């Protein structure tokens, strides 16, 4: 029913280079400030899904150097991705997170022994998240999972704020989506009501993880080409949350009684993860990548002149601290100064592409129509993607066949 | 007496794919909650054995594409296991256990408090277990052991809370059993009467270990095909337990005298194990496997027309925090906030199988009858395991010969 | 003077397998308890040298499958070691020890207290050792060296608690000996009098190390066939030793002055070792080994018709907690619970030997007489070992000519 | 437009050795001390860039041992750098910095103490940096990115203490600059107003990280021949910052109320980077480095008769503490003792160089004139960098062809 793409497509001996030049993202690492609903400084963090929608030149109307090979009848031209390059330029740095109002009341390890200060309140606490190093390339945007509060419970329950059902919501991973965490990839804006169980960056958003199961389980494999993953975490401190337990522990396991007791502690225990050491040797970027054979039936074919590259990197997530003076004084005064958190994130996207052709037969037309008809009216023989927000890059009028003028071209001519 | 399975079976070049699709397991990570004497939410944790009884159709009545090679007389068909994929889909995360009342008398790491305890010194303390990865595959379910209260003491001794005898008790691992921590493989319900010397998750239960010796010591090798384990742990903090010691240290080894002393301290020394860091490179799942050579005399042949695969993993076993609001107020009170734990765990079972035949001879009949006669009534030429609670999964009517439509089939054709 | 074995031995193509079956050991880790002066429970710990003394069948009187190769005149045949496997099966776990009264004066990581102690500034302190793995094999037991007090010092001195002389006492090893920690191979029963500077499990006796630079210097190589060892060692806490300093620091290096000073504090600085993590790639266990070419002049020769295998591994040596009820009360009380420390330890020895023969010339007879005459009266062409305590194990009448029924046999016949 | 150097140049079989001998540097590592407004002790630190201008003799003016290959007409001779060696000679040591008056508000990790800050809450803090090994070489001075204050604020704003426009500035690296640490490559002297939020060594100066992206995207790659980096870092503490928050947290994300609140805690969260372990396999120095194919189109051709090397090696950068006695007394009084604090670093620069000829064709002359006019008036067929502070080293009249009498030369002749 479904056949590999290389059975019908044809690879030519034509290679072009594209470069995104300098890409910069500067903004506050925790929340997007806006004065009179005008976001001057948006959300910019090293803990952010970077989804780049690359638009491509039409190979059919492009100034092809050898138009003799091309035939307007029964032959169309598409771009095929060959090599990729993600140019990080910022130095190494671990991001810092936290929240001033969090439920950090007992230190179970008893080195600190916080002892749950009196009355229901909060306290300031901060930590770092895990080392996450992920990159994805594809002709379709990635799909990732997260659990959340979906449909209500079975039958007709009567309750007031009990445990909701858990549903595996699978959503397209767009720019503005929050990375996985050691606290679980939930919809904390809705599922969590305190807005105080996690640091400020993830309390009002929806963390989600790429569900590789459905990702690879696609019949056509349009949603992936190849994935690179490195993850590192280890729990550095153990603690509990306050509040009451709606699912109490049975008495059959715990013996209670006597003074200084008969009130059980919280059965809710979580941790603070840490990434430990970063290194340049463990880096997966600033190095050429070659697409020998994709796992799915899509050997780098960019249908519809659209490309999707998503990266998350924590090695370049260092948080910048700024200070300024309102006034000045003879002595050091706390009132004269204002403090700001600014984050930067630098990107280069460098690509080498190979020209691809196709011969139109009746079964070929039927297959290419069944898998996607939108491209079929594109070649002219309501995209839902306009609603979602991505980081768009335009690589039109930037393709160059003079690949020897670029370092990626040199590395490409090094091997074949 | 015992001959290799390769002597009599015949391997044919017919291969079939199986996929159990999106398998889910959501439940409370510490204990199985009971509401109205029924398991509304069962206990699901990453610290728990996952025992997968996968059932397969009858090849004798299966609609084979080529039945001409088959003979209804002196030939039967049975699948042979060829390739495994256990598709965990979780973000890599570590879980937390603990006890609100554990025998945590005093930390002893650098300094010690006064010797003799008071009435009740049993405090809130949490921890995490050792880092475990384990996969077992075979046709017969594994047997594992734990240290338990065996038969009563020899001769006729009279006792009152004396030390019970230790017995290496052997039982088949069923689903619901939980993985060995850094504490020790034993029965906490029987051999421990405190119920306050271990975190609450395994305080009432038993944790067991695979007997790779007696797996190997079996004559036919039906209890394994291959096994992979990766285990790491280091001790973090040391402490002592309250209560008197049944075996005081001899006076020939210690000198007592005067005040603040002549009262022996706690001789109990127990640790806080930790799983250290986790990395994607040390992960031993989510990668294709090939059965080249079984150590025993069962090269993937699924006797009984079924297969047993058991996995444990803690790298993808983060805990999940769930809060709702019973009420609300103008200010912040946890009286308006109710708390829960949940844990999710997902699996794909991507299997590839080889079709095989047998030349049924008289000596072959005798040998196959001696190793297991149950299959001899099965081909038609009282299971005690029905009492045991497994994780049954059905892959009948889900096989396919068109292996190119599946991700594992591409790797299968990639090699050989 | 001493010639290699390979000149005169004759290796036939005959291989045998022996199985030691399930060997178990239970006992208290710190001291052997004695009730009415009998060993009710032996001292069993994971920090104990395991010296398995394997007795072998008489090969000349053994029932050979083909005895026509052998000639009773001018020829004798003995066993030859080829492949040994140590089947551990305990879950991975670190042993934690300590001393209920340890001479711990002050912490010196970051801050020091007053240097002058009181009458007894001694506290319960618990700690772990290094992690060690040691395996060696041979036909004679190894020699452990340790520094100790031997004869009197030089001249004829009269002294009151002066420093005893240090002698490198080399004694034969035995089962139940203590492994070396970071504190060194020390005869604590003699040179140490406090009995309060080192934890319980090794304070009452002497620990030893193998003399590799004597065994290599031995002309025979009888004790060693090969050895594999791993040591991991890192210091976590530093501390000072209370008590009077028998060697006061010279005034040339230290300038004293003013109040709360001019009295030299504790000038002794010893550390707390630890073994850090235990990783599943770091054991020398549960994997076969092939004797290719021994370093010594004994190519697996079972001289004396006996075998000596010495192993120790603290990686699978966690301590087991035992708590029992004496009465039943409504609340939790300390006096209603009895506590015990019990440790378990299991082994299986998988052996495969080669059948080797000797041509008996007069030069050969004289040479082997110079090697070990006891075997010469054994063939009939006062052992001091009976005084010491070895783990005697009988492998007689357990042989097997076939190797296809044993996993060690399969792993052997996979190669060559 | 631009072609590779190896297309037109011709290589000869002549090699010459260059040795910088002992290059020593001693100086105060935090700031240069000045008396009478002169730099008696320059600021010399292990976290400072080492930028060496290697000056070379003219091959055109050199007295060649073989001038037969030379032709004064249409042929100019230039040096070509082939082999590199940075001879460090210091024992390994961690660099340490700190600051006596830093806005170390509150240690926040294990718990927090939210209180109203006073006028001053600064405390002395000690801190290490990220561990960094880096060598850059070429014929053009390498640059680096650093963040700073760009143009004035957009629109027509009136403000007193707002966040300034933060802009990337590309600045060429000179000697005396400091390597980036965990706090970010930027100008603290202008943008950090307190002069107190970092250690004093990086308060009034600017650390800047070299931009590999402009070493790649340049049309010639003159700034870089080949580069080595190895950088490791991990966090050890978390703390917030004193002073007002000029960008307050949004109200819809944080719930606040009741007593002890309506005065928010410090939302600024930062960290303590550290270099972790430094090992003897970690150094990418004290070893020969051979050029075979530079990434750009400049294969070791040092244009302008000059050589550029910039290194940072913080691994062996332990700090110097020196004692002296202004006076003396009977007892230890601090006023008798004065302390100075320094830093020492040593370098050798072992080079092997190669000669290349070139045919001065008219199109080649035009290509080099577009490449560089300075070499055109150099050969005789206004450096802007004279203002900058460099480390000039004179390798003129030091070359030799007796490579057997030198270490690196015999490494070179050991193969090819």
């Amino acid at each position: 029913k479904v056949v590999a793409t290389d059975a019908y497509v044809t690879r030519t001996n034509i290679f072009y280079h594209a470069s995104s030049s300098r890409l910069l993202a500067v903004g506050h690492p925790y929340f997007s400030i806006k004065r009179a609903n005008k976001t001057v400084v948006p959300k910019v963090s090293g803990y952010q899904y970077r989804v780049f929608k690359v638009v491509l030149p039409d190979p059919n109307k492009f100034a092809l150097p050898d138009s003799s090979l091309f035939d307007p009848t029964t032959q169309r031209l598409v771009w095929a991705c060959t090599g990729l390059e993600v140019g990080r330029g910022q130095p190494l740095g671990v991001g810092v997170s936290g929240h001033p109002f969090l439920n950090k009341y007992d230190d179970v390890e008893n080195s600190g022994s916080g002892g749950n200060p009196g009355q229901d309140n909060r306290v300031n606490v901060g930590m770092d998240y895990k080392q996450t190093q992920l990159c994805m390339v594809g002709c379709a945007p990635p799909l990732g999972e997260h659990w959340g509060k979906g449909k209500q419970c079975t039958n007709t329950p009567v309750q007031a704020g009990d445990c909701p059902p858990l549903e595996l919501i699978t959503s397209v991973i767009q720019d503005g989506d929050m990375v996985d965490t050691g606290f679980g990839a939930m919809n904390f804006a809705d599922l969590q009501t305190n807005k105080s169980d996690v640091p400020i960056d993830i309390c009002g958003t929806t963390c989600k993880y790429p569900d590789y199961l459905q990702m690879a389980a696609d019949p056509y494999g349009d949603r992936l080409f190849f994935f690179l993953r490195k993850e590192q975490m280890f729990a550095r401190h153990f603690f509990n949350r306050a509040g009451e337990v709606g699912e109490p522990v049975p008495d059959t396991l715990i013996i209670k009684g006597s003074g200084n007791r008969t009130s059980v502690g919280s059965s809710i225990y979580v941790n603070t993860p840490s990434g430990s050491l970063v290194s340049s040797e463990a880096q997966l970027f600033n190095k050429p990548y070659w697409l020998q054979k994709a796992q799915g039936h899509n050997n780098g074919i960019c249908w519809g002149n659209q490309l999707f590259v998503t990266v998350v990197d924590t090695t370049r997530s260092t948080n910048m601290t700024l200070c300024a003076s309102v006034t000045t004084s003879s002595t050091y005064t706390n009132s004269d100064y204002k403090e700001y958190m600014r984050h930067v994130e630098e990107y280069d996207l460098q690509f080498i592409f190979q020209l691809c052709s196709i011969t139109l037969s009746a079964e070929v037309v039927a297959y290419i129509h069944t898998m996607n008809p939108s491209v079929l009216e594109d070649w002219n023989f309501p995209d839902p993607y306009k609603n979602l927000s991505f980081w768009e890059v335009n690589l039109k009028e930037k393709f160059s066949s003079e690949l020897d003028q670029y370092p990626l071209g040199r590395k490409f001519l090094l091997q074949s």
